[PDB]
């Protein structure tokens, strides 16, 4: 089951959230624990850099503050299923098979 899965997250399972979390991006960013300022400083800092470098920074920020333990397949899952981003949970209970 997805959801007590405790594999750490690397490449292969944060790959897909990187191609499709997409422009609704920062409801998704809450539910990981950023704050609005933390939101708000990686829309600021990667303006240049476009929406997918937003994402990617957000999601290896989360990955870096949770580390092995804590940025798991099972993690992830909840806070897909918490930001109501239904799509996503599916790639990513595929890739972790
Ligand atoms: C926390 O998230 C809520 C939405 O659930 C939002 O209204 C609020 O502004 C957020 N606060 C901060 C400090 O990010």
């Amino acid at each position: 089951a997805i959801f007590d899965n405790t594999t750490s997250l690397t490449d292969k399972h944060l790959d897909p959230i990187r191609e499709n979390l997409g422009k609704h991006w920062k409801n998704c960013a809450r539910k990981l624990g950023f704050t609005q300022s933390q939101i708000d400083e990686i829309d600021h800092d990667y303006e240049r850099d476009g929406l997918k470098e937003k994402v990617y920074q957000m999601l290896q920020k989360w990955v870096m503050r949770e580390g092995i333990k804590g940025a798991t397949v099972g993690k992830l899952a909840q806070a897909l299923h918490q930001c109501s981003r239904i799509d996503l949970l599916s790639s990513l209970i595929y890739v972790s098979q």
